[PDB]
């Protein structure tokens, strides 16, 4: 297990534009196209992301390339951010995947706002961090993935992703 | 006077996205970005049309390139269409500009639907064509330009664009 397998489980794979559970247009492995309610906006953003007139449908290799870029963007965002980098640097490889997962989903700015949870993870207070993360808006926005990500931070194991 | 000067008068020039009188996002010299109500859709379509992240603002040379492409697209659309080509081929240079003007605005499919007006222009019944065009939905959608374009078809002169 690693960050790629973890996110494949949390995001699933689609080759056509679809709306996530919050209503946002998404494609590939969790690639957010726009938060605009406009399908035409999403269709244009897709064409921009891929470099051709896709007519709303991508290939398997195109999905993999976007996923590679999106994971790298999350790591880049962590590394540039003064609140995220120290936490990332302090974590073991499994817990680093849980952090990248959160930034992949919510972005650098969003995750950097989890001030108290970040502090608890840096202090290695795993149980208290898990309790605190479960109070966040994130926990109800995407509950299935949030519970698995929190188990990962709590335990430092892949228990939540076993057999998935 | 020619088609370029004619359209500069009818469309005006803007270097930032604006909405036309029908509410559609437009830029440059009458370059329609989208009929979607979404500004985000329009912003993405602009980036696609130009080939860079424009942040909603283009250069004078970029406006000229889009205008060159858009006039050529209108001529290409006339030449491929069985209802438009015979009319175009029959018209003098001034009246051909009035026809290109209409196709630049409404598209090949749209203008090809003016069955009776097209027939009258091919038959050189200028007065009757002018009366008939003034009954169309186009005449009330964009009345200032429609009156000038109709004068051009009626007279075969540039009278309607003199000093503008």
């Amino acid at each position: 297990m690693n960050i790629f397998e973890m996110l494949r489980i949390d995001e699933g794979l689609r080759l056509k534009i679809y709306k996530d559970t919050e209503g946002y247009y998404t494609i590939g492995i969790g690639h957010l196209l726009t938060k605009s309610p406009s399908l035409n906006a999403a269709k244009c953003e897709l064409d921009k992301a891929i470099g051709r007139n896709t007519n709303g449908v991508i290939t398997k290799d195109e999905a993999e390339k976007l996923f590679n870029q999106d994971v790298d963007a999350a790591v880049r965002g962590i590394l540039r951010n003064a609140k995220l980098k120290p936490v990332y640097d302090s974590l073991d490889a499994v817990r680093r995947a849980a952090l990248i997962n959160m930034v992949f989903q919510m972005g650098e700015t969003g995750v950097a706002g989890f001030t108290n949870s970040l502090r608890m993870l840096q202090q290695k207070r795993w149980d208290e961090a898990a309790v605190n993360l479960a109070k966040s808006r994130w926990y109800n926005q995407t509950p299935n993935r949030a519970k698995r990500v929190i188990t990962t931070f709590r335990t430092g194991t892949w228990d939540a992703y076993k057999n998935l």
